């Protein structure tokens, strides 16, 4: 006996169902093993990687992670891989969960324009990274080639009362996070594992804000998270929550309660949590510099009844999830593509500082720029604002401290310098600054930012 | 039904103990839910560390890690937290382990001077890690917010001799390792994950020599071990033995008998020990650079009778600690000082050198610096060291390999560079070897040290 | 009761076994304790890390990873250590498994042509990391002073076809990746865990082709894993396969049915596989560019009938696996000897670059040349190439985009650059390209290279 040992195909063919992230394809439920034909094509393109920041995927199936698999265990799966016309390179496939050498990668190998095809046995269950696996492979992992396969056991998972699908992931920019423009891949930074952004779901905010996945109070959830890496490893955590349970893989061990779990670079676990007081519940990379200056956070929302014996507090706010909490950032969206364009207005830098300012600026000097007396100085019609509003460059990009006076008030504080902050996010929060509030108006351009930023 | 679902609190409310690392409170000891009142206080504030290097720390309680909670599963939590009128940032607090967004984020912002409170039932028995969760969330963990909480299965934990409290964490310091001063937070090397140094209890030697932790042969002895990052994954070992039994966070899993674990950042566990022979055993991070070169190892020192049937060898030394075999190295601290009141001595230097040379020279050239005839050269009445003083800076930068004459004897080997000792280490253990063993006296300045680095 | 507490020796001493890697000694076979004497010696030498890459090594027992040493749970053991009289460093060791301070650090100190021996009873069953432990700690470590000590449970374990012993290692060489020459040892790179080369059994290739583990389908396969780091945790996966089980170093606790499996600094584990399908099963380290950039690849090839029922696809090739599908890269080694000797010819060239042209060049443009047409050009004849055979070098170094004509066809694609080549690779791709293929012959020179690097 070979494990998974159930039988020849019956029945009629089944056509798999893909679906794309985060959603997953619904449960086989069937008694009996099938021939599964799956058709899955590469296509490279130009994603958001982050607001007004493009990168060039390579796909399988059109995002990243790629469509989502789901077979049963013991079936027979005929695995046709096409290369979209449009492709630059040649791609292939290695599902991890394959008996047999390169996980399809020889015999799925397929030049732009073509389709290959290689058949396999699902024996082992599980939850299984695939990726690509054509030379150079990490770049083609990099620029996104990465999804999951499940092979159910024979009786299928128990039942919950949602699945969704989350792969955190790795990525190199020749910029710096958050600088904008068509960002190539960084091929220096990715061999000393030095990523630019640690993401969800191929991109900043793809499941925070309106794109969060959402349950009830009560209900359960399971999510099947991969980490298509390349290179990093994961510390992978939900704020203000528990794991009922955590299952590599197929492995035989499960380990349940627990809040903070690794996963290996291609590696690949099933999650379940259980809904027990409304709010937003974040999934994380808690290396923390990845999840809170890289991108590396995604919002499981739960709707229903407050039970203020089991907690008391308030919703998560800007102070912990930053510019995260809203929403969306479109408004930074469509301020770069303003100057792009060469039409950006002053109300288009002012939205796009409004978004920024969320978190980054407003854990100090409050939502409406009051500031705290003595403690926190205040933007809103700050008179030493206006004084030398050119000043306030230097003050974002290299901090500011020692006494000072503002609306006829003593302060001997400390703001710690802001650097890592781009040009055009300066500019545009010092705009919306001067345009909130009754301060003077007018407005700083990301040229004003860079000449500043140059000089020692 | 809730997990933790034990009954309304009783009785009169308890004021949580909380205790300051290494230690830990007692076990709550009692049979029935409470509503337990928790009162922590985030100081600033400068402490060493490192000999002679100051760092403005962000503490809850005065101490890093923070100070440790402990509470019963069950229990309804009422938690106060204030931020003292000298700190200038805002801070809060995510404790794992919390049902509830943000893990009490949002409800326990507190501006300096003010206090702040929220209320959780405890659900989920386990060690949890709690940490600041202001923006920038990464900058606040890095500057030492974090500690970790505990929260007893209803019996309570197993009886054992001892519990300890060891909390590993990463620091990105704008100057290299052991440079002197007070030294700023640097964003560049946190966002990269490249720390300057890592330690247990927030500084260099904090429980090693005369800070060790003590236990007796035959003996229990209960670690509760957090990672708090920001950024690191530990692969924590015991040097010399082996844990009885490992448990994370509330995980229903416990590994038995294992001597190397990864604990995730943002992770805990719980450890067991028995004492089974004398000696120092060494808790590290065994990616070794940091256990070795950056500051990351503890020690658990045992008294007792020796058992020669199961391990005949000698007790730890410097060979394999280096310059922390000793009690402490408080000449470091106090030949800094001097340097920078203009006060320092040739004999400050002496001092301050004899503890740098323990390990980092003597592992060659012996603790009385002797050497060995025809393999390692004397220090001790060296007349090649005589011939050119101000040559051995550059033996100590740059090393040194060729033929040599020392004492009328030949040597032709290989003295590895060692350019990661900063101008005044260096200084002074030339300093040190020149007032030793007969040999000719005079000093080396830090300043002497630069001007050769300096040179091509 | 300690554990292993089994008696006190039995019979006449046994001198132990020490195998070479990949090798194991056999199963000690035997239901009493005895006294096991370990007689173990260091010796410091050059070795090739990758072709034309010469490395000082620091070894136990001429390998890297040291010998192998295999022993009873309950025995006592007495260990000798040698270090060879043309060392230039005194060793030791501390061995995990063993219970007392430093796992015998202290005790085994020895200067060069000395010898040391303590004497420890093996307590605890497991697989445990030994390694050096002297300092500075980290250089002896990455210099390759690493090994494996079974310490078998008093049954024995189950028996299986064959047993391997697979060490990973991360080095610092103050080279990047393949240049050639002898390459110091890197303390800067070390300091930041950047390593250059990661790897199996000491070296690029020392697992891969021709030295590739070996068993039939059917057979049961243990590999005693270790990761002796220094810094790197492995993501540690088997492609195209999946271990029935894994047991980290003596823990209670064993996984079944996983593919990808963390290994900490310092750590190992025994892993079973069981021969399924023909073909080759690659170890690597998951986090991709270690494994496809830095040299952690190992293989695992399987003899016997195909069983097309489970998996139809072909054997793994240079797709995947690069240059390293081919039994070696030995004309890399004597066309980099050829060089150094001042006598490299043309057909030198011709070989290396044949060797480095599969998987670099052949997964795009073919192993005969060809390409494909429309979508990527012919290096076979190729008219563009002849044109300006010098352009050729800017065009792997820098890529190459745009509209371009070769044999009469239209291409409008992308060539990614390929900077991380040494500028003796391209010029033996490049002169191995000009010699096929009815191309005009000639040679590119590193120098020539060197020059084209250089320009702006
Ligand atoms: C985010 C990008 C912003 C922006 C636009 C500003 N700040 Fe701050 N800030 C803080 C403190 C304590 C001070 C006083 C410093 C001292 O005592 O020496 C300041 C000062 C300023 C100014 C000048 C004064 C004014 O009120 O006009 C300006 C223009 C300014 N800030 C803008 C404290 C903080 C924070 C605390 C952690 C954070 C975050 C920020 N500031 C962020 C921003
Ligand atoms: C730690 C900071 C020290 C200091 C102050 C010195 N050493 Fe060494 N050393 C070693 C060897 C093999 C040599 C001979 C080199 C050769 O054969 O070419 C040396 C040489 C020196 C000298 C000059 C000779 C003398 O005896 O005066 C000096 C001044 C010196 N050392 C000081 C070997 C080692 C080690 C071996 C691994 C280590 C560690 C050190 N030395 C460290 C130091
Ligand atoms: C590995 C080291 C090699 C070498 C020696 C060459 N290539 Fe490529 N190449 C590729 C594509 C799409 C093009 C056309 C670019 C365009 O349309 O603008 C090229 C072009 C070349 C040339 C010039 C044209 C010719 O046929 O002579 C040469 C000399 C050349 N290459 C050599 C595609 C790829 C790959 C795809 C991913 C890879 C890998 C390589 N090439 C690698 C190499
Ligand atoms: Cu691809
Ligand atoms: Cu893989
Ligand atoms: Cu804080
Ligand atoms: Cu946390
Ligand atoms: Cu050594
Ligand atoms: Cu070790």
């Amino acid at each position: 006996k070979l494990p998974g040992d159930f039988g020849p195909p019956r029945g009629e063919p089944i056509h798999a169902v893909l679906t794309s992230p985060p959603l997953v394809p619904p449960p086989v439920n069937r008694t009996y093993p099938a021939k599964v034909i799956v058709e899955l094509e590469v296509v490279e393109k130009e994603m958001q990687i982050s607001e007004g920041v493009s990168y060039t995927f390579w796909t399988f199936g059109g995002t990243v992670p790629g469509s989502f698999i789901r077979v049963r265990q013991g079936d027979t799966v005929e695995f046709h891989l096409k290369n979209h016309p449009s492709s630059k390179m040649p791609h292939n496939i290695d599902l991890h969960g394959v008996t047999g050498p390169g996980g399809g990668a020889a015999s799925s190998f397929t030049a732009p324009g073509h389709e290959s095809q290689f058949t396999f046995k699902a024996l082992n269950e599980g939850i299984y990274v695939y990726h690509c696996a054509t030379a150079p492979v990490g770049m083609h992992i990099a620029n996104g080639m990465y999804g999951l396969i499940l092979v159910e056991p024979p009786e299928g998972l128990p039942k919950v009362d949602h699945e969704y699908y989350v792969m955190q992931g790795d990525f190199y920019t020749a910029g710096k996070y958050r600088e904008k423009g068509l960002q190539p891949f960084d091929m220096e930074k990715a061999i000393d594992e030095r990523p630019s952004y640690v993401l969800f779901n191929g991109a900043e905010g793809a499941l925070t804000g309106d794109k969060a996945l959402h349950a009830k109070v009560g209900e359960t959830v399971r999510i099947f998270v991969g980490n298509g890496g390349p290179n990093l490893v994961s510390s992978f955590h939900v704020i203000g929550a528990i794991f009922d349970q955590v299952r590599y893989e197929g492995g035989t061990n499960v380990q349940k309660n627990v809040q903070t779990t690794l996963i290996p670079a291609g590696g690949a676990a099933v999650v379940k949590f259980t809904a027990r007081v409304p709010g937003s519940y974040v999934l994380v990379d808690h290396s923390i510099f990845r999840a809170f200056n890289k991108g590396a956070m995604a919002i499981l929302k739960i709707d229903g009844a407050e039970n203020k014996l089991v907690y008391s507090g308030k919703e998560l706010d800007s102070v912990y999830l930053g510019d995260r909490a809203a929403p969306n950032m479109s408004a930074v969206t469509k301020a770069t593509q303003a100057s792009v364009s060469g039409t950006l207005t002053v109300q288009d830098q002012v939205q796009a500082g409004r978004a920024l300012f969320a978190g980054t600026c407003s854990v100090c000097h409050q939502g409406n720029g009051a500031g705290l007396p003595g403690v926190f100085p205040p933007l809103a019609k700050s008179d030493f604002l206006a004084a030398d509003p050119k000043r306030a460059m230097n003050i974002v990009l290299h901090g500011l401290n020692g006494k000072i006076k503002v609306n006829g008030q003593e302060y001997d504080s400390v703001m710690p310098p802001m650097t890592q902050l781009n040009d055009d996010e300066v500019a545009n929060i010092l705009t919306y600054v001067l345009n909130s509030w009754d301060n003077p108006g007018g407005r700083v351009s990301a040229e004003d930012v860079k000449k500043v930023r140059a000089q020692p």
